[PDB]
Protein backbone atom coordinates (compact mmCIF):
# COMPACT_ATOMS: atom_id res chain seq x y z
CA UNK A 1 0.00 0.00 0.00
CA UNK A 2 0.94 3.64 0.83
CA UNK A 3 4.65 4.08 1.58
CA UNK A 4 5.09 6.41 4.63
CA UNK A 5 7.10 9.50 3.67
CA UNK A 6 10.40 10.54 5.36
CA UNK A 7 8.89 14.03 6.14
CA UNK A 8 7.76 13.77 9.78
CA UNK A 9 5.26 16.48 10.66
CA UNK A 10 3.00 17.67 13.43
CA UNK A 11 -0.41 18.71 12.21
CA UNK A 12 -2.30 21.01 14.58
CA UNK A 13 -6.12 20.96 14.44
CA UNK A 14 -7.79 23.92 16.14
CA UNK A 15 -10.89 21.94 17.15
CA UNK A 16 -13.93 23.16 19.15
CA UNK A 17 -13.99 22.19 22.84
CA UNK A 18 -15.07 18.58 23.57
CA UNK A 19 -15.37 16.41 26.70
CA UNK A 20 -15.49 13.03 24.86
CA UNK A 21 -13.15 11.18 22.49
CA UNK A 22 -14.26 8.63 19.85
CA UNK A 23 -11.29 7.20 17.94
CA UNK A 24 -11.08 4.60 15.13
CA UNK A 25 -7.48 5.34 14.18
CA UNK A 26 -4.15 3.54 14.18
CA UNK A 27 -1.61 5.01 16.60
CA UNK A 28 -1.02 5.76 20.26
CA UNK A 29 -3.08 8.42 21.97
CA UNK A 30 -1.86 10.66 24.81
CA UNK A 31 -4.52 12.70 26.57
CA UNK A 32 -3.64 15.65 28.86
CA UNK A 33 -6.16 17.57 30.97
CA UNK A 34 -5.33 21.25 30.26
CA UNK A 35 -4.71 23.60 33.19
CA UNK A 36 -4.85 26.82 31.04
CA UNK A 37 -8.40 26.32 29.57
CA UNK A 38 -7.11 25.22 26.16
CA UNK A 39 -8.41 22.58 23.70
CA UNK A 40 -5.94 21.14 21.19
CA UNK A 41 -5.31 18.21 18.86
CA UNK A 42 -1.93 17.37 17.38
CA UNK A 43 -1.07 14.44 15.16
CA UNK A 44 2.59 13.51 14.62
CA UNK A 45 3.93 11.14 11.98
CA UNK A 46 4.79 10.84 8.28
CA UNK A 47 2.83 13.58 6.44
CA UNK A 48 1.04 11.18 4.01
CA UNK A 49 -0.06 8.95 6.96
CA UNK A 50 -1.19 11.95 9.12
CA UNK A 51 -3.26 13.04 6.05
CA UNK A 52 -5.31 9.76 6.33
CA UNK A 53 -6.92 10.84 9.65
CA UNK A 54 -10.28 12.62 9.44
CA UNK A 55 -11.05 14.94 12.35
CA UNK A 56 -14.39 16.43 13.54
CA UNK A 57 -16.00 17.73 16.71
CA UNK A 58 -19.74 16.96 16.91
CA UNK A 59 -22.08 16.86 20.01
CA UNK A 60 -19.12 17.70 22.36
CA UNK A 61 -17.19 14.67 20.97
CA UNK A 62 -13.88 14.59 19.16
CA UNK A 63 -14.20 12.00 16.34
CA UNK A 64 -11.01 10.61 14.80
CA UNK A 65 -11.51 8.30 11.81
CA UNK A 66 -9.68 6.81 8.79
CA UNK A 67 -10.48 5.57 5.29
CA UNK A 68 -10.56 1.87 6.27
CA UNK A 69 -10.12 0.84 2.55
CA UNK A 70 -6.64 2.49 2.46
CA UNK A 71 -3.68 0.09 2.51
CA UNK A 72 -0.64 1.38 4.40
CA UNK A 73 2.76 -0.44 4.38
CA UNK A 74 3.18 0.55 8.16
CA UNK A 75 1.88 3.07 10.80
CA UNK A 76 5.27 3.59 12.58
CA UNK A 77 5.90 6.98 14.39
CA UNK A 78 2.10 7.87 14.57
CA UNK A 79 1.37 9.83 17.80
CA UNK A 80 -1.96 11.50 18.61
CA UNK A 81 -1.76 14.19 21.34
CA UNK A 82 -5.10 15.39 22.74
CA UNK A 83 -5.81 18.08 25.36
CA UNK A 84 -9.00 19.59 26.75
CA UNK A 85 -10.10 21.20 30.09
CA UNK A 86 -12.51 18.28 30.83
CA UNK A 87 -13.00 14.60 29.88
CA UNK A 88 -16.05 12.38 30.59
CA UNK A 89 -15.68 9.66 27.96
CA UNK A 90 -13.29 7.62 25.83
CA UNK A 91 -14.62 5.30 23.14
CA UNK A 92 -11.69 3.53 21.48
CA UNK A 93 -12.20 1.38 18.36
CA UNK A 94 -8.75 1.37 16.71
CA UNK A 95 -5.24 -0.05 17.00
CA UNK A 96 -2.99 1.52 19.64
CA UNK A 97 -2.64 2.42 23.33
CA UNK A 98 -4.62 5.15 25.13
CA UNK A 99 -2.77 7.09 27.86
CA UNK A 100 -3.62 9.65 30.56
CA UNK A 101 -0.10 9.85 32.02
CA UNK A 102 -0.44 12.93 34.22
CA UNK A 103 -3.94 12.87 35.69
CA UNK A 104 -7.61 13.57 35.16
CA UNK A 105 -10.09 15.19 37.57
CA UNK A 106 -13.68 14.65 36.44
CA UNK A 107 -17.12 13.86 37.87
CA UNK A 108 -17.97 10.81 35.64
CA UNK A 109 -15.63 8.91 33.37
CA UNK A 110 -16.87 6.34 30.85
CA UNK A 111 -14.21 4.09 29.20
CA UNK A 112 -15.34 1.89 26.27
CA UNK A 113 -12.40 -0.07 24.78
CA UNK A 114 -13.33 -1.99 21.63
CA UNK A 115 -9.97 -2.01 19.84
CA UNK A 116 -6.53 -3.67 19.91
CA UNK A 117 -4.37 -1.99 22.54
CA UNK A 118 -4.16 -0.97 26.20
CA UNK A 119 -5.70 1.84 28.25
CA UNK A 120 -3.45 3.30 30.97
CA UNK A 121 -4.92 6.05 33.19
CA UNK A 122 -2.79 7.49 35.99
CA UNK A 123 -3.76 9.91 38.84
CA UNK A 124 -7.50 9.66 38.19
CA UNK A 125 -9.82 11.57 40.59
CA UNK A 126 -13.51 10.93 39.84
CA UNK A 127 -16.93 10.35 41.42
CA UNK A 128 -18.18 7.62 39.09
CA UNK A 129 -16.05 5.39 36.86
CA UNK A 130 -17.52 3.05 34.27
CA UNK A 131 -15.22 0.67 32.35
CA UNK A 132 -16.48 -1.63 29.58
CA UNK A 133 -13.50 -3.51 28.11
CA UNK A 134 -14.58 -5.30 24.97
CA UNK A 135 -11.48 -5.59 22.76
CA UNK A 136 -7.99 -7.08 22.99
CA UNK A 137 -5.82 -5.44 25.63
CA UNK A 138 -5.53 -4.35 29.27
CA UNK A 139 -7.19 -1.43 31.10
CA UNK A 140 -4.82 -0.06 33.80
CA UNK A 141 -6.27 2.44 36.32
CA UNK A 142 -4.73 4.31 39.25
CA UNK A 143 -6.29 6.95 41.51
CA UNK A 144 -9.59 7.25 43.36
CA UNK A 145 -13.31 6.83 42.61
CA UNK A 146 -16.43 6.94 44.77
CA UNK A 147 -17.96 4.22 42.53
CA UNK A 148 -16.10 1.99 40.01
CA UNK A 149 -18.04 -0.26 37.62
CA UNK A 150 -15.52 -2.65 35.98
CA UNK A 151 -16.94 -4.89 33.26
CA UNK A 152 -14.52 -6.98 31.23
CA UNK A 153 -15.88 -8.76 28.11
CA UNK A 154 -12.93 -9.13 25.72
CA UNK A 155 -9.44 -10.60 26.06
CA UNK A 156 -7.25 -8.87 28.65
CA UNK A 157 -7.11 -7.66 32.26
CA UNK A 158 -8.55 -4.76 34.21
CA UNK A 159 -5.66 -3.74 36.42
CA UNK A 160 -7.33 -1.42 38.98
CA UNK A 161 -5.64 -2.58 42.23
CA UNK A 162 -4.28 0.99 42.69
CA UNK A 163 -7.69 2.53 41.93
CA UNK A 164 -9.08 3.09 45.46
CA UNK A 165 -12.91 3.02 45.22
CA UNK A 166 -15.59 3.06 47.95
CA UNK A 167 -18.04 0.91 45.95
CA UNK A 168 -17.00 -1.55 43.25
CA UNK A 169 -19.20 -3.40 40.71
CA UNK A 170 -17.04 -5.96 38.91
CA UNK A 171 -18.02 -8.53 36.28
CA UNK A 172 -15.60 -10.71 34.27
CA UNK A 173 -17.25 -12.27 31.10
CA UNK A 174 -14.32 -12.67 28.66
CA UNK A 175 -10.82 -14.09 29.12
CA UNK A 176 -8.83 -12.25 31.77
CA UNK A 177 -8.69 -11.03 35.37
CA UNK A 178 -10.00 -8.02 37.27
CA UNK A 179 -7.82 -6.64 40.09
CA UNK A 180 -9.64 -3.94 42.06
CA UNK A 181 -9.84 -2.13 45.40
CA UNK A 182 -13.10 -1.74 47.37
CA UNK A 183 -13.09 0.00 50.74
CA UNK A 184 -16.86 -0.12 51.56
CA UNK A 185 -18.69 -2.52 49.17
CA UNK A 186 -18.03 -4.99 46.35
CA UNK A 187 -20.43 -6.69 43.95
CA UNK A 188 -18.29 -9.22 42.03
CA UNK A 189 -19.38 -11.77 39.38
CA UNK A 190 -17.07 -14.33 37.65
CA UNK A 191 -18.72 -15.36 34.33
CA UNK A 192 -15.80 -16.14 31.96
CA UNK A 193 -12.26 -17.53 32.18
CA UNK A 194 -10.46 -15.51 34.82
CA UNK A 195 -10.63 -14.24 38.38
CA UNK A 196 -11.62 -11.16 40.40
CA UNK A 197 -9.10 -10.07 43.06
CA UNK A 198 -9.99 -7.22 45.40
CA UNK A 199 -8.00 -5.27 47.98
CA UNK A 200 -9.69 -3.76 51.06
CA UNK A 201 -12.07 -4.83 53.85
CA UNK A 202 -15.52 -3.97 52.41
CA UNK A 203 -18.47 -4.01 54.85
CA UNK A 204 -20.85 -5.43 52.17
CA UNK A 205 -19.94 -7.98 49.58
CA UNK A 206 -21.99 -9.88 46.98
CA UNK A 207 -20.00 -12.59 45.21
CA UNK A 208 -21.05 -14.90 42.35
CA UNK A 209 -18.81 -17.58 40.82
CA UNK A 210 -20.30 -18.87 37.55
CA UNK A 211 -17.23 -19.41 35.28
CA UNK A 212 -13.64 -20.70 35.39
CA UNK A 213 -11.88 -18.74 38.10
CA UNK A 214 -12.39 -17.40 41.58
CA UNK A 215 -13.06 -14.28 43.72
CA UNK A 216 -10.33 -13.59 46.27
CA UNK A 217 -9.64 -10.83 48.81
CA UNK A 218 -5.93 -9.81 48.46
CA UNK B 1 -30.12 -23.38 43.46
CA UNK B 2 -27.64 -26.28 43.76
CA UNK B 3 -24.85 -25.81 46.35
CA UNK B 4 -21.63 -27.57 45.10
CA UNK B 5 -20.72 -30.39 47.51
CA UNK B 6 -17.39 -30.69 49.38
CA UNK B 7 -16.90 -34.26 47.95
CA UNK B 8 -14.56 -33.73 44.97
CA UNK B 9 -14.62 -36.74 42.62
CA UNK B 10 -13.34 -37.96 39.29
CA UNK B 11 -16.01 -39.70 37.25
CA UNK B 12 -14.78 -41.97 34.48
CA UNK B 13 -17.05 -42.46 31.41
CA UNK B 14 -16.19 -45.47 29.26
CA UNK B 15 -17.40 -43.84 26.03
CA UNK B 16 -17.32 -45.27 22.46
CA UNK B 17 -14.51 -44.09 20.16
CA UNK B 18 -14.90 -40.57 18.72
CA UNK B 19 -12.77 -38.29 16.53
CA UNK B 20 -14.70 -35.05 17.28
CA UNK B 21 -15.50 -33.08 20.45
CA UNK B 22 -18.54 -30.82 20.86
CA UNK B 23 -18.62 -29.21 24.32
CA UNK B 24 -20.92 -26.61 25.91
CA UNK B 25 -19.69 -27.22 29.51
CA UNK B 26 -18.11 -24.94 32.13
CA UNK B 27 -14.52 -25.96 32.87
CA UNK B 28 -11.07 -26.38 31.27
CA UNK B 29 -10.60 -29.28 28.82
CA UNK B 30 -7.34 -31.21 28.39
CA UNK B 31 -7.14 -33.44 25.31
CA UNK B 32 -4.48 -36.17 24.87
CA UNK B 33 -3.96 -38.21 21.69
CA UNK B 34 -3.63 -41.79 23.01
CA UNK B 35 -0.81 -44.05 21.76
CA UNK B 36 -2.34 -47.34 23.13
CA UNK B 37 -5.61 -47.25 21.07
CA UNK B 38 -7.75 -46.23 24.05
CA UNK B 39 -10.64 -43.76 24.33
CA UNK B 40 -11.45 -42.19 27.71
CA UNK B 41 -13.35 -39.35 29.34
CA UNK B 42 -12.79 -38.21 32.96
CA UNK B 43 -14.58 -35.29 34.72
CA UNK B 44 -13.27 -33.84 38.00
CA UNK B 45 -15.29 -31.60 40.31
CA UNK B 46 -17.92 -31.53 43.13
CA UNK B 47 -19.96 -34.76 42.71
CA UNK B 48 -23.37 -32.99 42.42
CA UNK B 49 -21.96 -30.61 39.74
CA UNK B 50 -20.19 -33.45 37.80
CA UNK B 51 -23.64 -35.22 37.81
CA UNK B 52 -25.10 -32.23 35.76
CA UNK B 53 -22.90 -32.98 32.72
CA UNK B 54 -24.61 -34.88 29.89
CA UNK B 55 -22.26 -37.20 28.05
CA UNK B 56 -23.00 -38.93 24.73
CA UNK B 57 -21.08 -40.26 21.75
CA UNK B 58 -23.16 -39.97 18.57
CA UNK B 59 -21.83 -40.54 15.04
CA UNK B 60 -18.16 -40.39 16.22
CA UNK B 61 -18.69 -37.08 18.11
CA UNK B 62 -18.29 -36.74 21.89
CA UNK B 63 -21.05 -34.37 23.03
CA UNK B 64 -20.61 -32.64 26.44
CA UNK B 65 -23.44 -30.40 27.68
CA UNK B 66 -24.98 -29.00 30.88
CA UNK B 67 -28.45 -29.90 32.18
CA UNK B 68 -29.57 -26.24 32.49
CA UNK B 69 -32.91 -27.28 34.16
CA UNK B 70 -31.07 -27.15 37.53
CA UNK B 71 -29.76 -23.71 38.69
CA UNK B 72 -26.27 -23.74 40.29
CA UNK B 73 -25.22 -21.25 43.02
CA UNK B 74 -21.48 -21.22 42.55
CA UNK B 75 -19.16 -23.16 40.31
CA UNK B 76 -16.13 -24.81 41.90
CA UNK B 77 -13.00 -26.06 40.04
CA UNK B 78 -13.91 -28.40 37.14
CA UNK B 79 -11.55 -30.32 34.90
CA UNK B 80 -12.48 -32.35 31.83
CA UNK B 81 -9.80 -34.84 30.66
CA UNK B 82 -10.33 -36.35 27.19
CA UNK B 83 -8.29 -38.98 25.29
CA UNK B 84 -8.79 -40.73 21.92
CA UNK B 85 -6.53 -42.27 19.18
CA UNK B 86 -7.57 -39.59 16.62
CA UNK B 87 -9.01 -36.05 16.54
CA UNK B 88 -10.40 -34.16 13.51
CA UNK B 89 -12.60 -31.56 15.18
CA UNK B 90 -13.21 -29.39 18.22
CA UNK B 91 -16.41 -27.37 18.54
CA UNK B 92 -16.57 -25.33 21.77
CA UNK B 93 -19.51 -23.23 22.95
CA UNK B 94 -19.08 -23.31 26.73
CA UNK B 95 -16.84 -21.44 29.21
CA UNK B 96 -13.26 -22.67 29.67
CA UNK B 97 -9.88 -23.20 27.98
CA UNK B 98 -9.28 -26.05 25.56
CA UNK B 99 -5.76 -27.56 25.68
CA UNK B 100 -3.77 -30.04 23.54
CA UNK B 101 -0.48 -29.81 25.57
CA UNK B 102 1.42 -32.79 24.21
CA UNK B 103 0.60 -32.95 20.50
CA UNK B 104 -1.79 -34.16 17.84
CA UNK B 105 -1.04 -35.89 14.53
CA UNK B 106 -4.05 -35.78 12.20
CA UNK B 107 -4.91 -35.31 8.51
CA UNK B 108 -7.55 -32.52 8.94
CA UNK B 109 -8.28 -30.51 12.04
CA UNK B 110 -11.33 -28.24 12.32
CA UNK B 111 -11.46 -25.79 15.27
CA UNK B 112 -14.72 -23.91 15.91
CA UNK B 113 -14.60 -21.70 19.05
CA UNK B 114 -18.01 -20.06 19.91
CA UNK B 115 -17.62 -19.81 23.68
CA UNK B 116 -15.53 -17.96 26.24
CA UNK B 117 -11.99 -19.26 26.59
CA UNK B 118 -8.69 -19.94 24.84
CA UNK B 119 -7.63 -22.78 22.55
CA UNK B 120 -3.97 -23.83 22.99
CA UNK B 121 -2.63 -26.55 20.70
CA UNK B 122 1.06 -27.50 20.90
CA UNK B 123 3.05 -29.92 18.63
CA UNK B 124 0.35 -30.11 15.95
CA UNK B 125 1.19 -32.11 12.79
CA UNK B 126 -1.57 -31.91 10.16
CA UNK B 127 -2.28 -31.59 6.43
CA UNK B 128 -5.17 -29.15 6.61
CA UNK B 129 -6.06 -26.85 9.50
CA UNK B 130 -9.27 -24.84 9.63
CA UNK B 131 -9.83 -22.33 12.50
CA UNK B 132 -13.08 -20.35 12.89
CA UNK B 133 -12.89 -18.24 16.06
CA UNK B 134 -16.28 -16.54 16.83
CA UNK B 135 -16.32 -16.23 20.62
CA UNK B 136 -14.13 -14.49 23.19
CA UNK B 137 -10.61 -15.81 23.49
CA UNK B 138 -7.32 -16.53 21.80
CA UNK B 139 -6.47 -19.50 19.58
CA UNK B 140 -2.78 -20.46 20.07
CA UNK B 141 -1.25 -22.92 17.58
CA UNK B 142 2.23 -24.45 17.27
CA UNK B 143 3.48 -27.11 14.86
CA UNK B 144 3.13 -27.67 11.12
CA UNK B 145 0.35 -27.64 8.50
CA UNK B 146 0.33 -27.95 4.71
CA UNK B 147 -2.67 -25.55 4.62
CA UNK B 148 -3.90 -23.28 7.46
CA UNK B 149 -7.20 -21.39 7.12
CA UNK B 150 -7.39 -18.86 10.02
CA UNK B 151 -10.68 -16.94 10.30
CA UNK B 152 -11.24 -14.72 13.30
CA UNK B 153 -14.73 -13.21 13.82
CA UNK B 154 -15.06 -12.64 17.57
CA UNK B 155 -12.80 -10.95 20.12
CA UNK B 156 -9.28 -12.30 20.49
CA UNK B 157 -6.07 -13.22 18.68
CA UNK B 158 -5.04 -16.15 16.52
CA UNK B 159 -1.48 -16.76 17.70
CA UNK B 160 -0.09 -19.05 14.99
CA UNK B 161 3.41 -17.53 14.45
CA UNK B 162 4.93 -20.91 15.47
CA UNK B 163 2.54 -22.86 13.21
CA UNK B 164 4.65 -23.38 10.05
CA UNK B 165 2.29 -23.67 7.07
CA UNK B 166 2.96 -23.82 3.33
CA UNK B 167 -0.31 -22.06 2.39
CA UNK B 168 -2.17 -19.67 4.67
CA UNK B 169 -5.67 -18.21 4.25
CA UNK B 170 -6.23 -15.55 6.92
CA UNK B 171 -9.21 -13.25 7.51
CA UNK B 172 -9.89 -11.02 10.53
CA UNK B 173 -13.42 -9.70 10.87
CA UNK B 174 -13.73 -9.12 14.62
CA UNK B 175 -11.42 -7.41 17.14
CA UNK B 176 -7.93 -8.88 17.33
CA UNK B 177 -4.78 -9.84 15.45
CA UNK B 178 -3.73 -12.88 13.44
CA UNK B 179 -0.04 -13.86 13.65
CA UNK B 180 0.84 -16.62 11.20
CA UNK B 181 3.65 -18.23 9.21
CA UNK B 182 3.39 -18.83 5.44
CA UNK B 183 6.32 -20.35 3.57
CA UNK B 184 4.80 -20.56 0.03
CA UNK B 185 1.54 -18.53 -0.18
CA UNK B 186 -0.63 -16.16 1.85
CA UNK B 187 -4.16 -14.92 1.19
CA UNK B 188 -4.80 -12.27 3.89
CA UNK B 189 -7.87 -10.04 4.40
CA UNK B 190 -8.12 -7.37 7.17
CA UNK B 191 -11.89 -6.68 7.69
CA UNK B 192 -12.11 -5.70 11.36
CA UNK B 193 -10.09 -3.94 14.07
CA UNK B 194 -6.68 -5.59 14.14
CA UNK B 195 -3.80 -6.70 11.95
CA UNK B 196 -2.46 -9.75 10.12
CA UNK B 197 1.26 -10.42 10.72
CA UNK B 198 2.97 -13.20 8.80
CA UNK B 199 6.44 -14.76 9.05
CA UNK B 200 8.16 -16.26 5.98
CA UNK B 201 8.90 -15.29 2.37
CA UNK B 202 5.82 -16.55 0.44
CA UNK B 203 6.11 -16.66 -3.38
CA UNK B 204 2.40 -15.69 -3.83
CA UNK B 205 0.49 -13.21 -1.77
CA UNK B 206 -3.04 -11.76 -2.04
CA UNK B 207 -3.66 -8.94 0.42
CA UNK B 208 -7.15 -7.45 0.94
CA UNK B 209 -8.17 -4.62 3.26
CA UNK B 210 -11.27 -2.84 4.62
CA UNK B 211 -10.61 -2.32 8.31
CA UNK B 212 -8.54 -0.68 11.04
CA UNK B 213 -5.08 -2.25 11.07
CA UNK B 214 -2.55 -3.54 8.55
CA UNK B 215 -0.95 -6.60 6.87
CA UNK B 216 2.77 -6.87 7.66
CA UNK B 217 5.54 -9.38 6.90
CA UNK B 218 7.47 -9.98 10.20
CL1 LIG C 1 -3.72 -3.89 39.43
CL1 LIG D 1 2.12 -16.27 17.57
Amino acid sequence: GIQPSKKLITRDYKVKEFNKIDAGTVGNIYYTQSTDGKTDLQIYGPDNIVALIQVAVKDNTLFLSIDKSKKVRNFKKMKITITSPTLNGISFKGVGDVHIENGLTTDNLDIESKGVGNVDIQSLTCQKLNVQSMGVGDVKLEGTAQIAALHSKGVGNIEAGNLRANAVEASSQGVGDITCNATESIDAAVRGVGSIKYKGSPTIKSLSKKGVGTIKNI
